């Protein structure tokens, strides 16, 4: 469907974020047979909204749990809200979730990195109390997006296991609210940004309505009204305008009008007159030489989960900013839009990527019980539904994120095995899709270091490479002098086989903040520097390399594991967001460089 | 008495560090009364010789022990000993030990950090075993070498305190051995080299002698004989020489005979031709301006305490050569020999220092009760004894060590306080004395901060000037913007009161490893780094700034109190060694200067 951002004119929101709800757990899964939304959740506590419910309470046995949990709250309609259309709103909830209005069945949701909403006039009074009941899922199985697998054990309990890195939180992440609009509503909206050799350009709507007539109307930074355009279907204004810079970020205000003659409907949608697209073995944004840096990044941080927070958001915007970073990538699943707002308004490049993750069972390290499918795509594995189920998570995302100049990018999915056999069978659909969905930008898919340069089957179907390596530290391990030779040879290898644009989604190694090393060893402080200092040295020997990306932000939280020291020990920082001596190296050289600017082969 | 480093010809060693002796406290102080060491020491256990005895046991109550311990060991006499000079040699004793060879007494020293021995051939029987027994009291009062103060309870018990940092280690800290020497014998040496523009140079022996005569020999480093002096007196021979130098080194071999129609005895010397002495406000090595780096060090480790360790010296001094050290100080108390032997062998300059530290009754950082005397020189506190006791162990340190050429300076105490009234008629004489016993090099006393330029009564009186700093930690906390006005000010305000050489010969903060700060505050390992390189800008605007010596190479452990967490954290190194990040940024300074040579005021 259509899913536009609230923002607060001829529409206000009650917030319902306000975080204490009634929460439990139903080991029992009687909750829907025994119709506990009826009335108050029992043997219930206090947890906060947006926040994961796995670690708020210092609980292994909440922390592990899998299955369904509720989540219930109260909350007066605001009186004037008349006979206005009554809209309620999730950011996310974590896996999937259903909703009732005291009685009433108002929604249904799988997927926990977008949002879903409802009108729900009819089931609820202005002016009074009403029952918020939410049923909240965990579980993945094959057709989910991240995939993975429940066991049951045979005493009555599931346990989930999957195959990517971090934890599996779960939970209400992101803002809900209640929210108001007029009868005539905007309900859709697109917008694309043409540029010409930098001297002047053009900006198309197009704009589904609840029923009225739209004046669109476009403004300065400064509230001029600039562009005019007519018409509740398309337009182009074609005026010599400012633009959207990695630098500095301008940003313009298209208000939108729908009409009635009873009513009428205003929508601010922020816009960035940008052009994206590749050209040759160049990254281009308005027709620039673009050389990324910065993260991949996680939503994790210690108490809340994935939960979203405002002072760590401002805090790791801080970080990144200081250390050079202009770009990042939404590691393994759409992230709150807030991330994506700030971007824009501050001119951040962001690779944006959905939940696919982990449809690769190489992916690994088991010396446990073997199964585990046998056929990656199979209609026992990843099949026909899979497809469905992924290709509804794209629709999504770029419903969501078209509108947001910001993203240069959209990532269908990171490090999959391409050598089992559907593998190319099941990526050129969503491949062509994706472009069907939005031509306006590239598109990527993030690859896993062993379906390598001579192995994997599925890159040209792409616009940009994206990489992630390990070369000294899952093979090689240890071994800088050997392991620069097979990442150059590798490089090279890939910039003749597809002449493509390649960029770095991950290079790190586990570090542990305050393992100091004479020896500058493996999980060592100094380790880190110098396989950072060497994986840079080699991208300053590559003209295909045009984007590098750290693996770990901070370190985040993991699946317990053997490999797994506490986590992912890959941060530049600790998840409290100490600076482990790796920080001021990168410091040094994302603020050396020019701006969007590869070095000259050197320095 | 006379103190010759033995080595290996007419005279041959069991060493007796062979470490596992039997030991004993004695809560009771009925150990001599009851004339333990007549037979086996009863409720012993198994203790190593080198080391404290204090951690080897993991045990706090043997720790933190004040009193009497007894050491007990056997050996047999080499055969080979005929009716030889028999010679029981400690290198050290901590604090204070008695001898019992079987029931004989055969010596007594006071001091912990420098060699007693005794002839022992009239109560032993070479071809047989021997008794040895050893007590070893680890008292300190106020005519003591460090000066303390032994409280005793009501209940029956001692305990100790103190007025130096580092912790109250105690026990046989060196090699202890048996050594052999025929009845003619050289029992004392003494050289002086002079220098001349660099082109020629003289030496001179003089040497007491067991009855005969001697044959005076320097050798070549291969062995070919360039010098030849007769006389058991003194000479001087002028040979166009190989100059000891701080890059590299360089040492002769003089050989020593002295001779009876019966008898022979052969003794080799290392020499290096060496001057050293002051010159208006520099520093003068084979009259050279020179530049003094590297730190203050302790006898410090896990588990061993100040027990010498034949490893440890050779890990630190691979250290020390790898960051840029060019010389260090004997912090608080004469180092085992090895350390000095090996400076020589690789031409490490030494400011060498006795036990005189804690004189000082300011230092401090009370919230207990008071006591503690009024007047720090009084018949209390220090007195006419302790100016002698002092003035004993000031003969000693030079007495062994006049002859290492590595040696560049004497230090005859650490932070007394001078601001109290007897304090310069106390270091007059030792001042005056100190030359009287070694006129080869200068002599200096480490300053405190608080006898700061205004108010310190005692400098003149010294040759070069030796500060220990902390301007942003112990005041000014946490300030590096006013830290280095106070600094500069109070360097330039020394440099024209006294227009000496100045050397900070103590300048550093406490650092947690591990510990990791945006904000870049103390105890973080930011802090250190920035704090060093502010210290640093300053010595490069003082033309009288001619040594720099960080506060420590190594964490080691101290006195418990609220001020110390965990010993003092101030190394450069952990006490395991593994290195801060600060150990990396000395390193750039150390490496990148021209040797022994400050900067032009800039880089
Ligand atoms: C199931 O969830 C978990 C749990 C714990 C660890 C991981 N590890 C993950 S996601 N990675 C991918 C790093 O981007 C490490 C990893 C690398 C790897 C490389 C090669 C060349 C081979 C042959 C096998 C490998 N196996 C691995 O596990 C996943
Ligand atoms: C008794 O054994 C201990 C036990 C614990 C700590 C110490 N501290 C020592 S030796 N230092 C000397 C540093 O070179 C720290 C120290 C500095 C200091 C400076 C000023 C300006 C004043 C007024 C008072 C001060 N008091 C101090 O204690 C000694």
């Amino acid at each position: 469907s259509h899913m536009l951002r609230p923002v607060e004119t001829p529409t206000r929101e009650i917030k319902k974020l306000d975080g204490l709800w009634a929460f439990s757990l139903d080991r029992e899964n009687c909750g829907i047979d025994q119709r506990w939304w009826e009335s108050a959740l029992q043997e219930s506590r206090a947890i906060a909204v947006p926040g994961s419910f796995n670690d708020q309470f210092a609980d292994a046995d909440i922390r592990n749990y899998a299955g369904n949990v509720w989540y219930q709250r109260e909350v007066f309609i605001p009186k004037g809200w008349a006979g206005q259309r009554i809209v309620l709103r999730f950011d996310a909830v974590t896996h999937y979730g259903k909703v009732w209005v005291n009685n009433q069945e108002v929604m249904e949701h799988q997927g926990g990195y977008t949002p879903f909403e409802a009108d729900v006039t009819p089931y609820v009074i202005a002016g009074k109390s009403v029952r918020i009941t939410v049923c909240v899922n965990n579980e993945l199985n094959w057709q989910t997006i991240p995939p993975g697998m429940v066991i049951t054990d045979e005493n009555g309990k599931k346990k989930q296991s999957y195959f990517h890195d971090f934890f599996n939180y779960a939970g209400i992440h992101r803002s809900v609210m209640l929210y108001t609009t007029p009868n005539t509503w905007v309900d859709d909206i697109t917008v694309v940004t043409h540029v010409a050799q930098d001297c002047n350009h053009a900006s198309v709507d197009w704009q589904v309505v609840a029923n009225g007539d739209v004046s669109v109307e476009l403004r300065d930074a400064d509230q001029q009204v600039v562009a005019t355009g007519q018409g509740t279907s398309g337009t182009l204004q074609v005026v010599n305008p400012h633009l959207w810079q990695p630098g500095e970020g301008y940003l313009y205000e298209l208000c939108v009008t729908a009409k009635s003659q009873t009513e009428c409907d205003i929508y601010p949608l922020r816009v960035g007159i940008r052009s994206v697209a590749v050209k040759g073995e160049q990254f281009l944004i308005n027709h620039k030489p673009f050389y990324f840096t910065g993260f991949g990044r996680h939503e994790d941080a210690d108490l809340r989960g994935k939960g979203f927070d405002n002072v760590l958001m401002v805090h790791d915007h801080a970080l990144m900013d200081w250390i050079g970073a202009n770009s990042y990538r939404t590691s393994h699943y759409p992230y709150a839009e807030e991330m994506l707002d700030w971007a824009d308004e501050h001119g951040i490049v962001v690779i944006d990527e959905t939940a696919a993750v982990g449809f690769n069972l190489s992916l690994g390290i088991g010396f446990e019980a073997g199964n585990k499918p046998k056929e990656l795509y199979s209609e026992e594995a990843v099949n026909g539904e899979t497809q469905q189920a992924h290709l509804q998570a794209i629709k999504e995302l770029i419903a969501r994120d078209k509108n947001h100049p910001s993203v240069v990018m959209w990532s269908i999915a990171n490090e999959p095995d391409t050598r089992p056999q559907g593998a190319r069978e099941y990526f050129a659909p969503l491949a062509e899709a994706t472009r069907k969905l939005d031509p306006t930008r590239p598109i990527t898919c993030v690859n896993v270091m062993f379906c390598d340069a001579h192995t994997d089957t599925i890159s040209d179907l792409f616009d940009v490479l994206c990489l992630n390596r390990y070369y000294g530290w899952y093979v090689q391990s240890g071994d800088l002098e050997t392991a620069e030779k097979v990442l150059e040879k590798e490089l090279l290898a890939w910039q003749e086989k597809l002449h493509q644009p390649i960029i770095i989604t991950e290079y790190g190694v586990d570090t542990l903040a305050g393992l100091h090393s004479m020896y500058t060893d493996m999980w060592s402080e100094e380790y880190q520097c110098a396989w950072l200092d060497m994986y840079h040295r080699v991208f300053d020997r590559v003209s295909a390399v045009v984007g590098e990306q750290v693996w770990n932000f901070a370190d985040f939280a993991t699946s317990q594991g053997i490999l797994r020291v506490g986590g992912n020990k890959k941060g530049i920082f600790t998840r409290d967001r100490k600076p482990k001596s790796a920080a001021f190296l990168l410091q040094k050289r994302w603020t050396g460089m020019n701006f969007g600017e590869k070095p000259q082969q050197g320095g």
